[PDB]
C-alpha cells in the first residue's frame, strides 16, 4: 500500500498539527531546568526529549528541529502533501522573562516564515504568541496574518497555571476575530496547582495529563461564554477533541443542572448547548488517533465538515496510520473532506 | 404508566450504579465543612448538596436518605426491577478519626444489609470500607460477602489523595480475589492536589472533574500492573468508561511509547494491552450517559457483554432517559444484556 504525495488517490492529505522546535528555545528549556526554575510539567517532558539518550528522542529531537530537505523527505516518504506547522508545546508560555519570550517568539515566527516562503506548496504557518503579553500577542497576531502569511496561531493551553477564559487575555481572542483566523488550542503538561498525582504515576504528558488539561481548557473556554461573546471564534483542538465528544451528553446535562440549580456563580447561561458550540465553533483533528471508530463517533456528534487529519509529526510518525486512515470505510466524499477539503477551509489555504 | 416492572418487555431493568447516604456520615461532613478539616471537594460538593434550597439538592438529599417504600416507588415509576446501592461518594474515605470511619461504615453497610434482607427482590449490596485502613476494610469484605449478601464493594475513588495503586493498599484487592468480588470505582471530587483549576471554573464535579479523577485512578490500576498481579480481578465504573474507551488508541501507543523508552519508574511492561485489560478485567455501566451513540461505541470496543445499564439515582432520575434507552436500535438480545444478564453475570446474582 504505497503512500505518495500528489493526490492520485482522489485527495490531497493535509496533516493540521505538525511540530517544530528552535534550539534557542530548548536551551532556555534546559537552562530552567538546571537552575530550578521551569516547573514540574517542564522538568518531566522537557527534561526527558532534550536528555534522554534514546535513538527515539534523539530523533525526535532532530526532526523538529529541521524545518527543510529531511521534514519535506519525512513528508514525500508518508504522502503527506501539506503540513500545518507550529512551535512545539510550550512554546515560550512558561518564561519568566518577557523580553526574552517576545523576542523568542518573534524569532520563531520569522523562522517559520522563512520556511513556508522557501516551500510554499508544502508548509503551511501557525504562529506563536506570549500571552504573558496579551498586548503583544495581539499585535503578533496581526503580523502573522499581514506580513508571514500564517494562517492562525496555536497556544499550547495554559500560560504560568493561567487559563484564557480570564480577562486579562481577551486582547488575543478580539485580534483573531478582526483577523478572522482560528485559534488551535494544542496540549501541554498541566500546571504545578493541578500536575500532581498524574505525574507520580507517569500520566502527566500525552497518554493522559495533555487530554485533561486541554479539555479542561476548551470547557473552560465554552462555559465562560467565549463564543457567545465572539461568534464567530473557531477553536480547534486535537486528538478527538480531547474527549469532549465522547462526554457531551453528560457536559450538557451538568452543566445545565449547574445552571438550573445556581451552583456556581462563574457558570452562567448561555445562549446554545454545549453541542451547539461544537457544532457552530469547535473543529477537531485525530491527531494521536489514527483509529477510524473515533473518528467516525466524532464525525457523527460534530458533522463530517468538522474533523481534520493530523498526523501529530514528529511525535507519531506512523507509515501504518496513514495507511490505515487512507482504508478507512467512509465514501470517497467524507474521506476527501477528512484528509484535505475541511483543512482548505477552515485554514483559508 | 408506560414504564413497567416485571420484564415484559423482554428484559429486567437493572439498575447498576444507584447511590444512598446516612445522615450521621452527611453529618460528620458538615461538621467537617464548619470546623475546617473538609478538603476543597468536600467544601464543593456536600457544601452545596447538603445546604442549597435548590429544586436538584433537595431533591437528591431526600431521596438518598430514603432505603423504603419511596426508593421502590420511585423505581416502579421508572420500571426499574431492580438497583444496586452503594454509600454515595465519598462515604467515610475522608474521615481523619478511624475509629469514627470504621465505626460510620459498618453502621452504613449494617444498615444497607437490613434494606436488603426487607426488599430482597428489589435492592442489592455493595459494601463501602474505609481504605485509609486496608487490613480492617480487608475483613469488612468478608463480612458483606458472607454474612451481609453484597455482591462487592464500591470505593470512592481517592482516600486523602491516596491511589489504590501503592501496596499500602493491597489487602484490599486480596480480599476481593479471596471472596471472588468485583471492585466498583465510583468518582469522588479531586484531592487538593489536583483540583484548583477545575474548581475554580465549576468543573471540579460530575459534569468533568469526576471523569478526570476516576478515569486517571482506574488508568494508574491497569499501567502498576493490578490485572497482571490479579488476573481475576473485576474493576467496574461508570459513566462510559470515564472516556478510557474512547481515548484506548492513544492510550496503549503513548503507554507502548513510555514503557519502551523507560520514561517512568511505574511504568514497566505489561502482559496485555490496555485493550486486552478492558476486554478481560473492566467493567462499563452507562450511569449518567444514557446516550445511544456512545454506548453502542463502548459496545464496540470492548464487547456487549461487558457493558450495563445504570441509572445514577438520584443524582440522574429521568423517565425520559429509561425509555430513550429502551428504544435503543440494538437487537433484542444485545438489549437482554445490557438490562439484565450482564449484570447478573458479574455481580453473581
Ligand atoms: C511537546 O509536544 C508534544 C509531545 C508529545 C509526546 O511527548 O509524546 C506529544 C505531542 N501531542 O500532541 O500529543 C506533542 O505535541
Ligand atoms: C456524590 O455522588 C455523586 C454526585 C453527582 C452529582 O453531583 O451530580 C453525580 C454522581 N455520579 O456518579 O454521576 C454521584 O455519584
Ligand atoms: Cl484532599
Ligand atoms: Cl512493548
Amino acid at each position: 500500500q504505497d503512500l505518495k504525495t500528489g493526490g492520485e488517490q482522489g485527495y490531497l492529505r493535509i496533516a493540521t498539527e505538525e511540530a517544530f522546535a528552535t534550539r534557542e528555545i530548548i536551551d532556555v528549556y534546559l537552562r530552567m531546568i538546571r537552575d530550578g526554575t521551569a516547573d514540574k510539567g517542564m522538568v518531566s517532558l522537557w527534561g526527558f526529549y532534550a536528555q534522554s539518550p534514546s535513538e527515539r528522542a534523539t530523533q525526535i529531537l532532530e526532526r523538529l528541529l529541521d524545518l527543510g530537505e529531511r521534514r519535506i523527505a519525512d513528508m514525500d516518504a508518508t504522502g503527506i502533501d501539506k503540513a500545518i506547522l507550529a512551535l512545539t508545546s510550550p512554546g515560550v508560555q512558561p518564561l519568566h522573562d518577557l523580553d526574552e519570550a517576545r523576542t523568542l517568539a518573534t524569532r520563531a515566527n520569522d523562522t517559520l516564515a522563512d520556511a513556508c516562503q522557501k516551500y510554499p506548496d508544502r508548509f503551511i504557518g501557525m504562529g506563536t504568541v506570549a500571552p504573558q503579553d496579551p498586548e503583544w500577542s495581539a499585535r503578533e497576531i496581526h503580523r502573522g496574518a499581514r506580513e508571514l502569511g500564517f494562517k492562525g496561531i496555536q497556544i499550547n493551553s495554559h500560560t504560568q497555571g493561567r487559563y484564557l477564559d480570564e480577562e486579562f487575555f481577551d486582547p488575543i481572542f478580539r485580534a483573531l476575530v478582526e483577523v478572522d483566523q482560528p485559534l488551535y488550542i494544542h496540549p501541554a503538561t498541566s500546571p504545578d496547582s493541578m500536575i500532581d498525582p498524574m505525574l507520580e504515576a507517569g500520566l502527566d504528558g500525552a497518554i493522559f495529563g495533555f487530554g485533561v488539561e486541554t479539555g479542561m481548557h476548551l470547557l473552560r473556554l465554552i462555559t465562560i461564554g467565549i463564543f457567545d461573546k465572539y461568534p464567530s471564534l473557531q477553536i480547534m483542538v486535537g486528538h478527538m477533541g480531547e474527549a469532549l465528544p465522547y462526554w457531551l451528553y453528560r457536559l450538557d446535562y451538568m452543566h445545565q443542572a449547574g445552571v438550573r440549580s445556581q451552583r456556581y456563580e462563574r457558570m452562567k447561561p448561555l445562549k446554545k448547548t454545549i453541542e451547539g458550540y461544537l457544532k457552530s465553533n469547535v473543529l477537531v483533528t485525530n491527531s494521536g488517533v489514527a483509529w477510524e471508530p473515533a473518528i467516525k463517533f466524532c464525525q457523527q456528534v460534530m458533522g463530517e465538515d468538522r474533523v481534520m487529519y493530523a498526523m501529530n509529526y514528529p511525535y507519531q510518525y506512523v507509515a501504518d496510520e496513514v495507511r490505515a486512515m487512507d482504508a478507512m470505510d467512509m465514501s470517497a466524499q467524507t474521506k476527501k473532506k477528512f484528509f484535505q477539503t475541511n483543512a482548505e477551509k477552515w485554514f483559508k489555504l
